[PDB]
RNA sequence: GGGAUUUCCCCAAAUGUGGGAAACUCCC
């Protein structure tokens, strides 16, 4: 039950009268977007609470849609990293209940799902030291 | 010693923040 395996903003202490109570998390997932959605609509919708975090090499925010394994289409979820902490905990706050297009949406806290299961990232080969 | 900037390399489905390496300048 809860919110998370995390338990989301539950146990995450004064968070109830301060915007921050966070720093590893300037993620949020979010769910309800719907097919009319993008990387440039979550963006563009999020933004107004900060600054969405940018790619380091993709130069598109942090962004993906999520899209059912049944029919390959969207599932309605997405995540949108913050650039910044406490823009993360406020935009859970304010967009998990209202709308996004039209239709109602929700927002939580985001921590990566692969350190739950998949055994969390890895890392991959290119230049070496002295190269 | 630390922080910021720049550059290079790699798979994609899995569903929620990728890693490694090099250089210069600036700030503490």
């Amino acid at each position: 039950g809860g919110f998370n395996k995390f338990g989301g903003p539950r146990d995450q202490g004064s968070r109830h009268d301060s915007e921050q109570d966070n720093s590893d998390n300037n993620t949020i997932f979010v769910q309800g977007l719907g097919e009319n959605v993008t990387i440039e609509s979550v963006a563009d919708y999020f933004k107004q609470i900060g600054i969405i975090k940018t790619n380091k090499k993709t130069g598109q925010p942090m962004i993906n849609l999520y899209t059912d394994r049944e029919t390959g289409k969207l599932k309605g979820e997405a995540t949108v990293s913050f650039d910044d902490p406490p823009s993360a905990k406020a935009a859970i706050d304010w967009f998990d209940g209202k709308e996004f297009s039209g239709n109602p949406i929700k927002v939580s806290f985001a921590t990566r799902r692969a350190d739950f299961n998949r055994g969390g990232g890895n890392g991959r080969g290119g230049r070496g030291r002295g190269g």
